[PDB]
């Protein structure tokens, strides 16, 4: 029926697949269970965290359950991917906060608690109980150091010295999707286009450990702004999801603010609008763009969605005075 | 009509767009002139500029006009997009060296010569001739510097030092937009997705210096290997286009031993057969992959493109002895 497939491709939402044809077939042929994970390096996710998760959202809307993840285990190390400079640790105490409020803000993104629906799982819970001897003989002896050197996620810290640690959290994400796929069957990890090593390497290990070979990567694109800047910074810094670090009103006027070339595609990325009303708010942006009604009904979708009707009508409000 | 930018969506060849409808509209409204360049960093190309270049093919198939812009004048000042240390300067003797490999190269890609077909450019023709005064007094007045501050492109050098020179290398790109736009009508330039700062600052320069409004950019996928591992590097290391670099017979054996994971979505890539075909090809690589006709097929319309039948013949020779 490739309802689903359509409908992702028809909003950009796909960027590199590690088996096109097969991913298409599975989707097609079976409900699939599929992941994606979240580090606790901030005690809030930011705008540029939701298009990989209200993803898994449009897939759970197709009869699939999602998974989402909380780097529990994985937070206590940092995810050196894209990155060019060794991140500090941080401390245990730090992380147990940051899971406490990201988690806060999955529950408002999912529905958790349902027998077969969405999960939130932690890999700490896995991870912490694994010994160095039992990590080297059960998993790092699948893993070739060739196959990591030759990847991208690190060439850009390889000139600058990356430390062993960085260097092996690849396999702690590895050992995530293998945990998955034989706990809870699930056979797809999607996530932002920095991933896709870290997605491969999970792939490849638990071919190597068990010729398992029905597990798939995606990556959703990078999230670009027609005029070059980087999209979730606003005035000051990022665009938080947190109502105290990023009010209602500055998120709300982040989304209501942005330009004509891009709002479309934003429709497309982050609202559940179906095709004939964004066709139609198109039409409207480019018949009377001064209405900006492509742009509110934006920042109407998000803000509701991210912070209720209530904290919605307050920006509206302050929106209407300040100008 | 639409009927190419159905054929690049096909394709998978589009994924950043500035402007996803005026870009659509553009191509179905009338003959445009798009262009992409390439540094002479090396005194050959690799396998990694090839899908720029033959989707540049593919839109002069379309009835559209390609310039191909060989960096004189930037590669004397070397691009630090992505990239995560400073690169040593050139000499100009060893410029010039490599202008003339990577000129012949593009000569048996495109058919210059022609009235109004294809056309080669060096940017050295015109940033040779501007003088530091002029330089500031004609275009950096109009650039920001929170503008190419807050960029993807240079974060990675931000953090280690980057000098003033590579940072000011993408306005360099942006000056070589607005002069092909003015001089050839150029009204679209495309690249690898690396590009995306560079190709922005050329249409922002452009705003600011004549409110003009008519440009757009599109970048190219990274091309990835289903297994993650980078894509063109072969044993040793990058697949060249040069025969002498890189034998025909190491460049087809490159091509015929790519997974049947990615197999399809190369022949969408890299060749010029029809929907039918590849759909047949793929029909043939889940029903008898012992018979690799996809690989064989890729191999073999790639290696002649580049290199001629002679060529591929000889290496279809020296693959059936080794194996
Ligand atoms: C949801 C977003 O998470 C971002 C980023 N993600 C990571 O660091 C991941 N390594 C998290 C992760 C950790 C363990 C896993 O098994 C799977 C994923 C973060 O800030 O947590 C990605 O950089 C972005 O591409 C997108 O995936
Ligand atoms: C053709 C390929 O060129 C690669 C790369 N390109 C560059 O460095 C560009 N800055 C070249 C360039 C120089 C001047 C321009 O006006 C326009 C483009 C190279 O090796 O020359 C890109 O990294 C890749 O994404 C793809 O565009």
């Amino acid at each position: 029926t490739n309802v689903l497939i359509e409908d992702l491709k028809w909003r950009g939402l796909i960027y590199q697949q590690t088996d096109e044809q097969g991913i298409e077939d599975l989707l097609n042929k079976e409900q699939v269970t599929l992941y994606c994970g979240a580090d606790p390096t901030a005690d809030s996710l930011h705008i540029g965290h939701l298009l990989p998760f209200l993803t898994l959202r449009r897939f759970q809307e197709h009869g699939h359950r999602p998974i989402v993840l909380i780097g529990g285990g994985t937070g206590m190390i940092g995810d050196p991917s894209g990155k060019s400079e060794e991140r500090v640790l941080q401390t245990e105490e730090q992380v147990d906060k940051n899971i406490e409020g990201i988690s806060k803000q999955m529950h408002n993104i999912f529905e958790f608690g349902t027998d077969h629906g969405a999960v939130l799982v932690n890999n700490r819970d896995w991870l912490g109980q694994i010994s160095l001897i039992s990590f080297l003989r059960d998993y790092g002896k699948h893993v070739g150091v060739n196959y990591m050197l030759g990847k991208d996620s690190i060439q850009s810290r390889l000139e600058h010295g990356i430390s062993y640690t960085e260097f092996t959290y690849t396999i702690l994400q590895a050992i995530d999707f293998g945990h998955l796929n034989r706990e809870l069957n699930c056979k797809i990890q999607v996530g932002g286009s920095d991933q896709w090593g870290n997605i491969t390497s999970g792939i490849e290990l638990m071919r190597r450990m068990y010729g398992q070979t029905d597990a798939y990567g995606l990556t959703i694109p990078l999230v670009t702004k027609s005029d070059g800047k980087k999209f979730g910074k606003s005035e000051s810094g990022a665009v938080w999801l947190d109502a105290e670090k990023t009010s209602p009103y500055e998120f709300y006027q982040f989304w209501i603010n942005q330009s004509d070339e891009d709002v479309i595609k934003f429709l497309k990325y982050f609202t559940f609008l179906g095709k004939e009303e964004i066709d139609r708010l198109e039409q409207s942006k480019n018949e009377a763009p001064h209405l900006r009604e492509a742009q509110k009904t934006l920042a109407e979708e998000v803000t509701k969605f991210i912070h209720g009707e209530d904290a919605l009508n307050d920006a509206i409000r302050i929106s209407q005075a300040l100008f």
